[PDB]
């Protein structure tokens, strides 16, 4: 008879244990995941147009979309009990799944209206052949408060993937309007040519009666993934019913990849997923002012293949123009990138599903936000994609989270010195202006949502820890440590020019006692955030499903000028450690997240940590603990 003690050895098979005998041993408070049980892809987010209450969506169990809804995108409600399901499979359009889908706020009976794929047949992998009418998209209506979506009676309005095209995948539909969509299509060919004329036009556009845009995410066997694009026939946004397809507007080679290399922005792979279309400015989301950007998983594989396995899980994103099809018969536009990076750089993350946040929204209101916003939301799976080595399921009694809400803008970089670390090529950034002394420098802004990062702050308590500087090899514990595994930490490295080119290491060690630890520390050898966990959970040696490996991303740090003055680029670091949950976000500009589940309850030291090489100074070095409720009424 054992009951779970945290302060004794964990038992060398956590498998045997009793069911949910692991429930809150590793389950986060603060972010988004059912009352229990596993979640997939979050999807069908919405601002509700009559209470400016906004909807969050995500798969549920592999039986549907469920859901939630909130009103300071700090906190939220199950729309329902019993799963909180707004829509399942069993009808006669997804007699055997419901995919990913998205919404369109005034739609059929100027209601909600839900656009997703409708599943016939299973399974649907890149690497195996396609089976016909696998995949189709449907249409369904919010009923009772977005509480419930009921399929309209009738087959789906896209009822096959574009004709005799040997697809790899055809779902995850993303509704969107454009001001340069409209433009480009509407306009003349040789007229829509010059960047003059057709900017006079997206002028003059008017978002409430633009038609709706429909980005379908997959590929084709044999030539590369892709985005199919269809949008309301006509260009009419009063027709639900027909829409007409627009082409291939951005497809890429078979695991080809951004840059020579695929250093800052992993590889296309196989097949792209979940696609998000978005229109970014210096402050927020705008579909007439916005530079265009896309979000999309892609599934990458090693040689030989393993069927129905997608060994990488790509959580990428992409900048860039859209212009007509050139002079041939084919796509009527294209998108073409001129950046791309991560959204984030966790093994783990993936699939995510963004949408517009108005400022006529009551989060906004409330929060007092004057411009519209995008807000995205990652998912983190709990068992590597299913492919984990038998992690203690049945023990935990849920699966999976989504990672704190994030605001995507433009964001830009002041003060750059314009150098070889700026002209590299595929980068995930672009020169904004440039005299040839500084570069501003234009890339993905990716922060906490606002509000959810003062509700993290919100009632925890601050300890400060002094400025330090380290030069040779040392572990520096704080002054004082959190007592629990809920806490925000932030802090400022700053590196002496010279370590650019040395095998420097630094950054903290969290989660920390005598038998664990969880290391978080910067790497100028390939200038990369890493996230050490080879000695997170004293459970992990005996139990392979606690995955253990090593996590990391790109960032690199520039030559700036702050004060009149040269100098590396300031490591600003930001640390939210949820329980069994960790989100590494740096610069405004960078995200890595993954799982830490260390499993005694005295592991929540934290220390400062250099290896010598080089040298290192913190700044402005603190921690807050508590972080809060994010299901009050659970
Ligand atoms: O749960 C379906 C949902 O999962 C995603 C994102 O992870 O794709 C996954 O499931 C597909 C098929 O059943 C696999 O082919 C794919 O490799 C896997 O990532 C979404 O694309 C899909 O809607």
């Amino acid at each position: 008879s054992y009951h779970l003690d945290t302060t004794a050895p964990p038992p060398t098979n956590l498998s045997t244990l009793p069911n949910n005998t692991l429930f809150h041993l590793w389950r986060p408070r603060a972010h988004i995941l059912p009352a229990e049980g596993q979640i997939g892809d979050p999807c069908a987010h919405y601002t509700d147009p009559s209470t400016g209450l906004f909807h969050v969506g995500f798969l549920h169990d592999g039986d549907g979309i469920a859901g939630a809804t909130t009103a300071n995108l700090a906190t939220y409600t199950d729309t329902s009990d019993n799963g909180s399901f707004l829509i399942q499979p069993g009808g006669k359009n997804d007699p055997v799944a419901v995919f990913d889908g998205a919404v369109i706020p005034v739609g059929v009976n100027n209601t909600p209206t839900l656009l997703y794929t409708s599943v016939s047949f299973l399974p649907i992998h890149w690497s195996i052949p396609y089976t016909r009418g696998s995949e189709t998209q449907s249409l369904a209506v919010a009923r009772d408060g977005g509480r419930r979506f009921d399929k309209l009676d009738q087959g789906p309005v896209i009822a096959d993937h574009p004709f005799a095209v040997d697809v790899t995948a055809f779902r995850a539909p993303f509704v969107f309007r454009s001001a340069r969509l409209d433009v480009l299509l509407s306009l003349d060919e040789e007229v829509a040519r010059n960047e003059t004329a057709v900017q006079q036009a997206v002028d003059g556009w008017t978002e409430k009666n633009a038609p709706w845009y429909v980005a379908v995410s997959g590929g084709v066997h044999g030539v590369g993934p892709a985005q199919f694009l269809y949008r309301q026939n006509g260009g009419n946004a009063s027709e639900f019913q027909y829409w007409e397809y627009l082409g291939e507007w951005w497809q890429e080679a078979t695991n080809s990849s951004w840059g020579d290399e695929g250093t800052w922005a992993g590889r296309w792979g196989f097949n792209f997923e979940t696609g998000n279309v978005l229109f970014l400015t210096e402050e927020g989301h705008d579909p007439q002012t916005g530079e265009v950007f896309v979000t999309l998983g892609t599934e990458g594989s090693g040689l030989p293949i393993v069927p129905q396995v997608s060994s990488i899980h790509d959580m990428l994103w992409a900048a860039g123009e859209v212009g007509v099809g050139s002079e041939q018969e084919g796509a009527k536009v294209e998108f073409s990138p001129s950046m791309a990076g991560f959204l984030d750089w966790g093994f783990s993350a993936y699939a995510a599903a963004g949408k517009v946040l108005p400022a006529s929204s009551a989060v906004s209101k409330t929060s007092g936000v004057e411009v519209d916003r995008y807000v995205s939301f990652v998912w983190l799976t709990g068992d590597q994609y299913e492919q984990a080595d038998g992690f203690p399921t049945a023990q935990q009694g849920w699966t999976g989270s989504l990672l704190l809400p994030r605001e995507l803008k433009v964001q830009t970089v002041e003060n750059v010195v314009d150098n070889e670390l700026v002209r590299e090529e595929g980068v995930s950034w672009v020169v904004g202006e440039s005299d040839n002394q500084t570069a501003t420098l234009r890339t993905l802004g990716i922060t906490i949502a606002r509000e959810t990062k003062a509700a993290l702050l919100a009632n925890g308590s601050v300890t400060a820890e002094e400025d330090r500087t380290l030069q040779t090899a040392a572990v520096v514990p704080f002054a004082q440590s959190p007592s629990s595994k809920f806490f925000v930490l932030t802090a400022q490295l700053e590196f002496p020019a010279s370590a650019r080119s040395s095998p420097l290491q630094s950054g903290f060690e969290i989660l920390a006692s005598e038998l664990e630890r969880t290391a978080i520390y910067y790497q100028f050898s390939n200038e990369s955030l890493v996230v050490d966990r080879s000695q997170t959970s004293a459970a992990a040696p005996t139990n392979p499903g606690l995955d253990s490996f090593t996590e990391s991303g790109k960032l690199r740090l520039f030559d700036v000028i702050e004060n009149g003055q040269e100098q590396v680029e300031t490591l600003d670091l930001t640390v939210v450690v949820d329980n069994a949950v960790v989100e590494v976000y740096a610069n405004g500009r960078f995200a890595l997240s993954t799982w830490a589940r260390s499993w005694y309850d005295n592991s929540t030291q934290i220390r400062f940590f250099h290896n010598g090489e080089g040298e290192v100074q913190f700044r402005n070095v603190s921690v807050s603990e508590g972080l809060y409720n994010a299901w009050p009424e659970r």
